[PDB]
DNA sequence: GCTGATGCGTC
DNA sequence: GTCGGAC
DNA sequence: GTCCGAGACGCATCAGC
C-alpha cells in the first residue's frame, strides 16, 4: 500500500499522479498535514498559475481517494466556515488565539504577544512554541475534516464562559499538531493564511481538478488526466471554458454546500443545469474600479455610451423577493441582514407593480431623516441595531436607492445589458419619496455636463459618481469582469478633498508581507493651545514597498523607550515603538469623523470626542516641515465643520 | 449590573 | 474601504 | 487588469469587576 508519510507529501512535483502521489490511501480521511504541506508549497511561489496547479493536484487526489472530504478541504483553503449567508463566526481573534497559545505553553500572555508582534505571524509563534501540555497518550494525526469540524465546534460555542470552552478545543488541536500543522491552524484561527491564493484561484484549481480527474468514476479511476489526449493549445482552451462554467455558476450561487454535491454527482459540464440564480440565494455583486478623473472615464469608456449615477454613502442592500412573499436582504459580502431591516420588508409591496412576482434588486440603503427629508451621514446608518424585532423601535430610517435589477418574475437578467435592466427597473417598480427611489442618473458624454453633475452629487450628500456602460460590456456577468463599473469620488481628484500634514509619533510592527518592518504608524495633529501632539489616526497604506523600507530605516533612529510628555494618545492603540516626534507626512482622507478614542481636537467640536480621519492614505513626506508646522487641531476642527453643511 | 476589551462587519 | 506588487 | 494581501467605527458579545 501507499505508506507515504504526509510529511513528505509534495503536490508541487512534476507529473503528479492523484492516486500514487497522495499521502493517504483510498477511503482514508485526508490528513490535515496533506493540506498544510500544500499550503507550504503554495506560499513559497509567487505565480498564481503555479499555485493553482499545486492546489489542483491536492484536489485531484481528494476527488480520486476521498470525495467526502472535498468540501472541508476547500473551506480550509478559503479560511471560511461555510456559506456567507449562514452567519458562522468563530468568535476568535488574535486575543483569544494568543491566550490559547500562552496556556498551551505555560508562557505569560504578554510574552507571547511581544513575540507574535516581532515575528508578525501567530503561526510562527505556535510552531516555535514549547508545549506545556504534558499529555500521557499520543494523539492521532489531525484530519482535514476533523480539524474543520473542530473549527465549526468553536463557532457554535456561545454564552458566558464560552471563551474558555473555545480555548480548550484550540489547545486540543495544537497538542495533536505535527510539523507545520500548528502554523496554519493558528493562521486559520487568526484569519491570515497568507497563501497568496484565494477565492478566484481556489475555483480555478477546483475546475481544473474535476476536469482533469472527473469525479464519480469506479475506483481505480480509468480517467485520471483527461488532458493527455489534447494538445497544449486545446488543453488550455478546454480548461479555460470549464473554469468559466464554474466561475459564472459560483458568481450566481456562491455556496459550495450546493455546488460540490452537484459537482460530484453530475460533473462540471452539467453544473449549470442543477445550479442557477434564484431569489433567496445571494449572488456576487458587481464592483467598481477607481478612476482619478473625468478624462480617465472617457478613456476607459471610449466609444461606448455610458450613464453617470450618484454614489450614495450608505450600505449595499441586495433585496430578494421570492415567489410566495418571503423577502430576504443580503449585504455586499452575501451576509444575511434580513433581521436588520424590518422596515424594508414591510415596504416591498409599495415598490412593485401587481405583475411582479419575484425579483432581485441592487440598492443602496441610506440613512434618511423624514423630518427634514434629507440623506444623513453613513455614520448615522451604522448606529442601527443589527437585529431589530419591531420596526416601531427603529430610530434611524433608511431610504432605498435602487440602481439595478438582476432578476425579475423568474427570469435572470444577468446577460441583459444595463440599458435593458435599467429599463425593466423603471417599468416594473414604483418610486416613493424618502423610501424607495431610483438613483439620480445622467446619460451624456459632454465633459462639461459631467463635471457639473459631479459637483451637484457632492452638494446632495454623495461621495461622487458611478459610471456604467449602457450596452457595450454592460451585462451583470461577474465571472467575465467583477469590476465593470467606474467610481469617481471627490477625493480621487488631484488637489481636491482633505489633505493634512501630520506628525508621526509611533510605529506598529508589520504582519505578513510587512513582517520585520513597520506596517502602520500613529499620526498626530499639533494642538497649539496646549502645545501638545494629539493622536488623530493610524496610517497603513499609500506608500510603496521601497518608501516603507526607508521609513523603517529612518524612523528606527527615532525610537523612544517611553512617550514624550506632550504626546496625547488617550485611547488609541499604544504603538509598539514610540517615535520622537519629527517626521511630518502629508496624508489624504475621504472624510473626518467624530472619534470615540482619538483625542485630536477634543473640545473644539464636542466636549468628550475628538476627530479622526476616514480612510487615510500616505501621499508624501514633508521634509520641509517640523512638527510645529503640522496641521493644527484647530484646523482639523475647521475642516470637520466645512463637512457639516 | 456595569464597564471595557474583543470579534467582526460596514464603509 | 485604500493601496501597491507580481503576474 | 486581475488577484491578493498588506484604516475608523458601529453593534454584539463576554470576561472581569
Ligand atoms: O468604493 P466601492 O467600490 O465600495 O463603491 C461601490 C459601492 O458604492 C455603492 N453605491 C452607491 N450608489 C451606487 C450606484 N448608483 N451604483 C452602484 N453602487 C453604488 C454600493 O454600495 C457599491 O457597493
Ligand atoms: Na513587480
Amino acid at each position: 500500500s501507499n505508506d507515504m508519510d504526509p510529511s513528505g507529501y509534495n503536490p508541487a512535483k512534476n507529473n503528479y499522479h492523484p492516486v500514487e502521489d497522495a499521502c493517504w490511501k483510498p477511503g482514508q480521511k485526508v490528513p490535515y498535514l496533506a493540506v498544510a504541506r500544500t499550503f507550504e508549497k503554495i506560499e513559497e511561489v509567487s505565480a498564481r498559475l503555479r499555485m493553482v496547479e499545486t492546489l489542483s493536484n491536492l484536489l485531484r487526489s481528494v476527488v480520486a481517494l476521498s470525495p467526502p472530504d472535498l468540501l472541508p478541504v476547500l473551506y480550509l483553503s478559503l479560511n471560511h466556515l461555510g456559506p456567507p449567508q449562514q452567519g458562522l463566526e468563530l468568535g476568535v481573534g488574535d486575543g483569544v488565539l494568543l491566550k490559547a497559545v500562552a496556556q498551551a505553553t505555560g508562557r505569560q500572555l504578554e510574552s507571547v504577544r511581544a513575540e507574535a508582534a516581532e515575528k508578525g505571524d501567530v503561526g510562527l509563534v505556535a510552531e516555535n512554541s514549547r508545549s506545556t501540555q504534558r499529555l500521557m497518550l499520543p494523539p492521532p494525526p489531525l484530519t482535514a475534516s476533523g480539524v474543520f469540524s473542530k473549527f465549526r465546534d468553536i463557532a457554535r460555542l456561545t454564552g458566558s464562559a464560552s471563551t474558555a470552552k473555545k480555548i480548550d478545543i484550540i489547545k486540543g488541536l495544537f497538542v495533536a499538531c505535527r510539523h507545520s500543522e500548528a502554523r496554519f491552524i493558528a493562521r486559520s484561527l487568526s484569519g491570515r493564511l497568507r497563501l497568496g491564493l484565494a477565492e478566484q484561484s481556489v475555483l480555478a484549481a477546483l475546475s481544473q481538478a474535476v476536469s482533469l480527474t472527473p469525479p464519480g468514476q469506479e475506483f481505480p479511476p480509468a480517467m485520471v488526466d483527461a488532458g493527455k489526449g489534447k494538445t497544449a493549445e486545446a488543453r488550455k482552451t478546454w480548461l479555460e471554458e470549464q473554469g468559466m462554467i464554474l466561475k459564472q455558476t459560483f458568481c450566481e450561487v456562491p455556496d459550495l454546500d450546493r455546488i460540490i454535491p452537484v459537482l460530484l454527482e453530475h460533473g462540471l459540464e452539467r453544473l449549470p443545469e442543477h445550479c442557477k440564480l434564484s431569489p433567496g440565494i445571494p449572488l456576487k455583486p458587481m464592483l467598481a474600479h477607481p478612476t482619478r478623473g473625468i478624462s480617465e472615464v472617457l478613456k476607459r469608456f471610449e466609444e461606448a455610451a455610458f450613464t453617470c449615477e450618484y454614489k450614495y454613502d450608505g450600505q449595499r442592500a441586495q433585496i430578494h423577493a421570492l415567489e410566495g412573499g418571503e423577502v430576504k436582504i443580503f449585504s455586499r459580502n452575501q451576509e444575511d441582514n434580513t433581521g436588520k431591516y424590518p422596515d424594508i420588508i414591510s415596504r416591498i409591496p409599495k415598490i412593485k407593480l401587481p405583475s411582479v412576482t419575484s425579483f432581485i434588486l441592487d440598492t443602496e440603503a441610506v440613512a434618511w431623516d423624514r423630518e427634514k427629508k434629507q440623506i444623513q451621514p453613513f455614520q448615522v446608518l451604522t448606529t442601527r441595531k443589527r437585529k431589530e424585532v419591531d420596526a416601531s423601535e427603529i430610530q434611524v430610517q433608511v431610504c432605498l436607492y435602487a440602481f439595478d435589477l438582476i432578476y425579475l418574475n423568474g427570469e435572470s437578467l444577468v446577460r441583459e445589458p444595463l440599458s435593458r435592466r435599467r429599463q425593466l427597473l423603471r417599468e416594473n417598480f414604483v418610486e416613493t419619496e424618502g423610501e424607495f427611489v431610483f438613483a439620480t442618473s445622467l446619460d451624456t458624454k459632454d465633459i462639461e455636463q459631467i463635471a457639473e453633475f459631479l459637483e451637484q452629487s457632492v452638494k446632495d450628500s454623495c461621495e461622487g459618481l458611478m459610471v456604467k456602460t449602457l450596452d457595450v460590456d454592460a451585462t451583470y456577468e461577474i465571472a467575465k469582469r467583477s469590476h465593470n463599473w467606474l467610481k469617481l469620488k471627490k477625493d480621487y481628484l488631484d488637489g481636491v478633498g482633505d489633505t493634512l500634514d501630520l506628525v508621526v509619533i509611533g510605529a506598529y510592527l508589520g504582519r505578513g508581507k510587512r513582517a520585520g518592518r513597520y506596517g502602520g504608524f500613529l499620526l498626530a495633529s499639533y494642538d497649539e493651545d496646549s502645545e501638545e501632539l494629539q493622536a488623530i489616526c493610524k496610517l497603513g497604506t499609500g506608500f510603496s514597498d521601497e518608501e516603507l523600507e526607508e521609513h523603517h530605516q529612518s524612523l528606527k533612529a527615532l525610537v523612544l523607550p517611553s512617550p514624550r510628555p506632550y504626546v496625547r494618545i488617550d485611547g488609541a492603540v499604544i504603538p509598539d515603538h514610540w517615535l520622537d516626534p519629527s517626521a511630518v507626512w502629508e496624508v489624504k482622507c475621504a472624510d473626518l469623523s467624530l472619534s470615540p478614542i482619538y483625542p485630536a481636537a477634543r473640545g473644539l467640536v464636542d466636549s468628550d470626542k475628538g476627530i479622526s480621519l476616514r480612510l487615510p492614505r500616505f501621499i508624501r513626506v514633508r521634509e520641509d516641515k517640523q512638527p510645529e508646522q503640522a496641521t493644527t487641531s484647530a484646523q482639523v476642527a475647521c475642516l470637520y465643520r466645512k463637512q457639516s453643511q
